[PDB]
């Protein structure tokens, strides 16, 4: 599958070193954990649990925490910052 992010997903992805606009799903999961790593959005505690409530990232997925196990949830949210394309 090919996606094209929306602008705001597309800046926040393009901020950690992504050079193109179309990407398949396993692209954007890699460049999303690079934002989460570079910005620190986690706790040495629980490494499973990203914190977001104050940044982009909790923005665009409606919420201020994820477990990185949370694989169907994390689609879902990632699904509604983009358009499927050719
Ligand atoms: C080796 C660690 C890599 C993972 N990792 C960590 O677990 C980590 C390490 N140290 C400290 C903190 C963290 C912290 F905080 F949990 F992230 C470091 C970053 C990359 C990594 O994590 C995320 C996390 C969230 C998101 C995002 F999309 F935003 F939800 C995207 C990637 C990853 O590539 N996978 C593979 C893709 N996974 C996944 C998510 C959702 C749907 C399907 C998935 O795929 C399953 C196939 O493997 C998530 C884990």
């Amino acid at each position: 599958t090919l996606v094209r992010p929306k602008p705001l997903l597309l800046k926040l992805l393009k901020s950690v070193g992504a050079q193109k606009d179309t990407y398949t799903m396993k692209e954007v999961l890699y460049y999303l954990g690079q934002y989460i790593m570079t910005k620190r959005l986690y706790d040495e505690k629980q490494q499973h649990i990203v914190h977001c409530s104050n940044d982009l990232l909790g923005d665009l997925f409606g919420v201020p925490s994820f477990s990185v196990k949370e694989h169907r949830k994390i689609y879902t949210m990632i699904y509604r910052n983009l358009v499927v394309v050719n």
